[PDB]
């Protein structure tokens, strides 16, 4: 599962944490260990280089390196990962949540600010949302194409650290009002 | 549990739906009657009347029977309950979620717009959001005043049917691209 | 349709007319005209009196004549009619188009406007739009309630007199760019 | 008109649909199936190749192939198709609509952001939108320079299948509130 | 014409002003000044009570006595004066320009926000912006309906002084560019 | 200078806390109390009872108790104190800042607010920020009419141990960069 | 003045003129007439080439023709027109009005959109509002470089021809609520 | 402390001001000249070159000559200084306030508007405020990376002027409403 050491390092901040603000950020850093820890497994299973927020820029640059840096008009996104295989660029995100509403999001962004830059370079950029449930553990990818290319892609993982660390959290701070209603 | 007859109408709608948006649309169902399920068996856990989104000025007029209704400078917000006892006015919201972020939201809104009936009326309004966490089954309650109010306050339920059909709607639409990223 | 005396006022307009900004008002009033045409028509087939852009407060004041207008809390929105049975407010609004866009508009602005009096009156209150298509000439109405009252709604009228007045002007200004591509 | 095997694919989705949202769909495909006829038998008129969104920058690499597209500054808009003679740059655009609304939201948003372009690149930009309105089935063009270049344009065209299906499916969803006050 | 106090106050100012940010303050003055100044010869000449600026809501309580202030909706406007006459209320505004711009904007504000009250009082509100044009000195008034009551007045005044006094202080600032483009 | 118990519970909360997020709190909470300590001097100089955060619809049924506070339309506004003397009102703000920066933002809203219900009850409301400039200990106070009431003012106070809790706080966390920069 | 020409069919436009919007129309045009009349004249003062209206990337090329006008990164403004002397660039724009407020506002928006491409040519860019008053006919020039650059500049001329077409318009629109009140 | 022919000046033109809109410049330009004074202090402190508010673009075309500053894509900001070691880029501007405000305002748009440029031209961009407490005198900086490089900085200055000529300035224009609420 996580790192025992990851592990270990959450289990000491709950322990020490006794104000509501460091709480949250203790609520928000298991999030984003989950999301990264099924990023790091997911790509074990398509076998392809781990990678995060990567800016669109070098993804351009890798994929036609005759590109002029300084001049080629990019979009500002940070994508977790891509894939340019037979002249189609697909754009990758993970995303671990039971609902579809993040992968709306950053799927209608990220389509939305690749439409010119796909015209431009004549390649087209398929947006893949690869989202993983945490409760039923099912793997959730919206892009046909990119399925087709990954037929049968089995992540075989739990998030029962992330869910046991969270419960202690709540354990300890579940009566504080501020870390209940805390952003 | 649910009702079995919402069970089996929830059934032939998947059984008979071809559609990603009428797909979705079944899916934004089972979440409000997950909601709803879970108002009913708090309701009865908080012995309250069970009630669902009520005009605030039914609430003024159920509390202060004088108040000319036509009249009175009050607030246009439809929470899902009410409790009115010594002189505090506890305003209630249900929710169902693995996160506090649309308790924050509903939570920020009531506050806000109940300040100015508060000053007027001479009530102390507390805005209550109660929230269940689907997965852990744990209740947690922003207002330390309601939970002074009340003994440990316990609804002890399961969500098990509505991730059963949610998994009935993903095994037959599971592949929609139009399905997996609609709203 | 509309009487001889409004289509040869259009008529003269849209002779006289030489520039787009004047056409343009043309292509506007004739529209209204069209609205005002279906709503005088549809309320003969309901029976109830033709009114049109009646002020919220005098719907109130009407159905509820102890009101004080004074002092009351409501909404400024002048919908084109309403009807007061079996303590119901239906407010109505007339519309002829072959899209349900103008519709929509006025449906969420009159519905969201009118949630609050209904629950300070106790009445509640069905917003009814009444469209007619008007090259097909269905009628079209959201509101169930409303079509329970009246189930059999007949309005055998026709637009080709405002067909043909608006043809007649775009034929006339249709080498006028400004007026092709004026809006309202 | 459109072939009979599109005429029954939408026949059948008709048929089969039960639901606001599905019927809402099949309205807004036979709006843009509309749009796309007219716009195939627009360009045999015209007798220029039929073509439908058209990325910007690919109409400058075709009139303008020495220029690099990875460094151009050039507007990201997709019109349905252009024309480049006489060194002027035509860019047009198909409407099917009884309105000039939709006209004037294209027009405005094509000029503004094609005067730059059209700066940089010294070659004039005309804006055409071409609309047919589909109750009259005249022909409504800004452009004179365009029209200069095509004085006599015949479509002799019509849309009776469209109105046909659409009247079908709002009679099927006429007591279907959600359906009639559902917006694309 | 202006009063001869008045004139002799601008001239020292003037004389006095040595930054641009005092020059600019008696232009603004200077225009003030002459709105004022046509605003009491206008109020002569229609043998009506000269006022400045009325509070919406006196209007009201002036028109309709019996309406109690604390709940009256009333629209928050200014206008310069008023006139209630056979149950119609004329709402007055004073401009002094060359051109329509300010008076549309008065006229389209003052139109707008007075709707409501209309209906709610049952009396018709006219809005009336009274113009001069302070080259020709002819007056521009839009009300057909306030023109048919007064329908020859004679306002014989001139604007001289308020451009000499004008013509002085662009004399002494300008060549100061922070005067001549200061708002 | 400011109360010694309230010193102490400083003094403890900067001595047991290790994250920028509660050191950011603490910084917060010093600048509250030191403008509460010049709130409770400054009314003890004025001679006028302390208080602070009234709302505005208490204020106008303490002046005015006939009114109806269910259908007074009344701005919702929170002002520090207030002085209703001569059927006059001085609404009152309590400022410490070497800035008039946050006095102009308190008076433009003030102002602006009350004058509809200045209108509707026929009282005049003076705006009045009193603003104490922590370094200098100059006392600044915009309102001519109110310093017409109240000439000579002295309010001889010291915030030497605010200073010296924040040089304190800024000693244990002047290297964290979280913090150097939290809102 | 005015040439004859552009005169007579000023007339004519407003003896066959019937609608409030045509009328309108007129007065528009009457005032870019004017404006464009001040244009030519200015223009022959200054010793300049008349222009109207000029794409900022037109004048890039002129003043540095190995400029790649697809490439470079420049703002998007249309100027009445310019003048590049040594190696400082004049954007100049015409103004005919007794104010200074269309002046102010030309003036923030061609001084905030040329920062960037003065750094980037190198070449400082001064913005050069020229107003003519129509009343006093008075000559304004914001710019002491422009202004240190040129011997006294003198435009003597006047707008009576635009004030009596004007007075036409009113003679015969005046009294229309339609046209008084169009924009 | 600061030059002392501009301490007269300041003291000049506090003794001639008449105005509340001059004191207010006064009181501007007494801020901008501290600013400046500290910036000169802690530039010699640091052994770095004195610059004021440099354009971007400089900046670059400093660090790397080759790039056309007619093509290359970068964001228009102006900070105040900056140091290229290391092929790293410190963007610097200084501060002098006892609060956090501005700088979290200017690290917070320098931060997010150099991220692109930083991709471009694959060199680090490390955002560096340099904030001295008036009161305190005590120096913060955020960025850590700057300090490993200048791990003793010792600005060793006085304000004391600045306070006595803004007192001065105070004590002329402490009754005046105009000047205390200045913008
Ligand atoms: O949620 C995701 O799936 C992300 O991929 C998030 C991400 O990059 C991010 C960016 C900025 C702050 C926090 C997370
Ligand atoms: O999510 C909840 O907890 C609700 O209580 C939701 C609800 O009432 C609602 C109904 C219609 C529109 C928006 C919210
Ligand atoms: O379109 C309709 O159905 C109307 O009923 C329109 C109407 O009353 C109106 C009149 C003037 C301005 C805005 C709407
Ligand atoms: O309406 C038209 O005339 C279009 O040409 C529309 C069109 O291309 C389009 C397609 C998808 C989204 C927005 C516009
Ligand atoms: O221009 C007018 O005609 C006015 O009537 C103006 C007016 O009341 C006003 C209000 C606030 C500030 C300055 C002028
Ligand atoms: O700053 C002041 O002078 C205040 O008087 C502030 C105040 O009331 C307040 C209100 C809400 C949150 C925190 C402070
Ligand atoms: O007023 C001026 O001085 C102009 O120079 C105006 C002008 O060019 C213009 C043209 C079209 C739209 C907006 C302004
Ligand atoms: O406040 C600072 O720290 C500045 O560095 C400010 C600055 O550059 C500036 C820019 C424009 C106008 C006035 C000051
Ligand atoms: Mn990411
Ligand atoms: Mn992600
Ligand atoms: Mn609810
Ligand atoms: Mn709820
Ligand atoms: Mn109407
Ligand atoms: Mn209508
Ligand atoms: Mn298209
Ligand atoms: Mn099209
Ligand atoms: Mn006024
Ligand atoms: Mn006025
Ligand atoms: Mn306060
Ligand atoms: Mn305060
Ligand atoms: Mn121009
Ligand atoms: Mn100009
Ligand atoms: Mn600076
Ligand atoms: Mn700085």
């Amino acid at each position: 599962g996580m790192d025992y050491q990851e592990y270990q390092q959450f289990l000491a901040r709950i322990n020490t944490a006794r104000d509501a603000c460091v709480a949250k950020d203790i609520d928000v850093d298991l999030l984003m260990a989950r999301h990264d820890y099924f990023g790091r497994e997911l790509c074990k299973s398509l076998n392809i280089e781990y990678r995060n927020d990567v800016p669109f820029i070098d993804i351009i640059l890798d994929i036609r390196p005759e590109v002029d840096p300084l001049t080629i008009d990019a979009p500002h996104i940070t994508p977790d990962n891509y894939l340019y295989i037979n002249n189609v660029l697909y754009i990758i995100d993970y995303k671990v949540s039971v609902s579809n509403e993040s992968s709306v999001i950053t799927y209608d962004k990220y389509y939305e600010l690749t439409r010119d830059i796909s015209d431009r370079l004549s390649i087209p950029i398929e947006i893949v949302i690869i989202r993983i449930d945490p409760v039923s553990r099912d793997l959730h990818i919206n892009s046909d194409r990119f399925k087709e290319l990954y037929p049968t892609i089995v992540v075989d993982i739990n998030f029962n650290q992330f869910f046991d660390l969270k419960q202690l959290l709540y354990e300890k701070f579940g009566d504080d009002e501020e870390f209940l209603l805390k952003v």
